């Protein structure tokens, strides 16, 4: 699996940030390409040289210079070389572009795009990247259709891999009989797609509306097409670490790549 | 050389987000004491577990539970095995402790102790990891005398070797033949360092003064006895990356060392 990233900058400095983060999710034959928003930040100086550095780390790069350059900028990709695309957007603190957010969220699935959103947690990072949460959503027979998580499942298994840190299914139930299958749905989940080490969690509250967390370096969720985007900022803020939901394009068949 | 933090912890989030920092500066075989501030952040939890995250990744590390209090903590270092030590602060963003961080900063000296003060950028964090500009005051000839300068050269090299980056000595002078003599005597400290590779700039103009510095992940300047956190803070947002600020106990010899 070869994760190929479109990503917007409009901050070269916040791209600086997210640098060892967009390699770690697209190394190694990935690719990432920074679409540039507008140029005080001197986008014209910053973006090249940063493209050629992912070059130099092993992963695919390019770059351009530029809400409705989004859509262009996706538009654009329609029959390019870099395989199947996702859009990397990044959550931030202040609500004032949520609205836009959503719609370019929305926008992303009709280009045939996987979304993943990011919420960086602003004291502790990816902290030691030593530990992923998989929440899995409640569902529990294991179809090629997984529906709305082939992209999550895709990220935790590159994550796991490119960090070797410890990876942890996580889920919830009402019931004893949904525990259970949910537990035999993990187990099998882990076994066919060949990840060793993973540990199972099915827990008796919903991560919402629970108090804590289980503890990890990212916590990485599903996205629902149409997100309340204040859900995933409390989630992080709860979590006290670092979250990152994944939208699939509906195109993805995690298995069969896994 | 070997360097041993003294680290105050209020929110260990913030921990989490420096911990590959803090291993940075010190391994191997350094060591870093986390010293708990007061429990709603429940300390008492996660310092412990953190403390053996040190150990497992080659550093050795202490833990203890609760201003006064970091004299305290200094004042009970004196005989410890851990040799000398550095304290190690991070430059908020709000102003509101800087007289009291100032105060730390200079009772620090008191105590035997070198001080390092961390300036990290909100959006870009250490970026790419990968330039390193060690910043040496106007002075130029070499006595083992450094002055104040020994902590950053030595965390200059400590942090050139564990993250394999490219380093460089930065200074500035007013007239030709102190430019000479500067580029002279950067020359002589890599050489008598054994720092290979190091690139040499002499700068027309004060890094306070000019509107642009030349671009690294990483900054370190020395630390004044009696600082100015403003001079600091504009410094790193300048720079549009992180700084770290190093304070000599007067103790230390670098080239003795290096």
């Amino acid at each position: 699996w070869k994760a190929n990233l479109l990503v917007p900058v409009e901050d070269p400095r916040e791209l600086m940030g997210t640098f060892d983060f967009l390699r770690d999710i697209t190394y190694p034959k990935g690719s990432v390409k920074l679409l540039g928003l507008a140029d005080k930040e001197n986008l014209l100086s910053q973006l090249p040289s940063i493209s050629e550095g992912f070059q130099e780390e092993g992963v695919f790069s390019s770059w351009t210079i530029i809400e409705e350059n989004l859509v262009v900028g996706m538009e654009a990709l329609t029959g390019s070389f870099f395989r199947p695309s996702i859009l990397f957007l990044r959550l931030p603190e202040n609500r004032d572009r949520d609205e836009e957010i959503r719609e370019i969220i929305r926008k992303a699935s009709m280009y045939r795009m996987g979304v993943l959103l990011f919420s960086k947690h602003p004291q502790a990072g990816l902290g030691r990247q030593n530990l992923i949460n998989l929440w899995i959503e409640n569902r529990w027979d294991i179809s090629m259709e997984l529906g709305n998580m082939d992209l999550a499942l895709l990220i935790a298994y590159k994550l796991k891999s490119n960090w070797k840190a410890s990876l942890s299914f996580m889920t919830f139930a009402p019931t004893a009989i949904q525990a259970q299958a949910a537990e035999n749905f993990l187990q099998s989940l882990a076994e066919l797609a060949r990840i060793p080490n993973v540990k199972m969690q099915v827990l008796r509250e919903n991560p919402i509306k629970s108090s804590k967390l289980p503890f990890a370096s990212l916590h990485i969720f599903s996205l629902d097409p149409n997100p309340d985007l204040d859900l995933a900022r409390h989630l992080m803020e709860k979590a006290g670490s670092s979250c990152i939901f994944a939208l699939d394009s509906g195109e993805e068949n995690a298995l069969a790549l896994l």
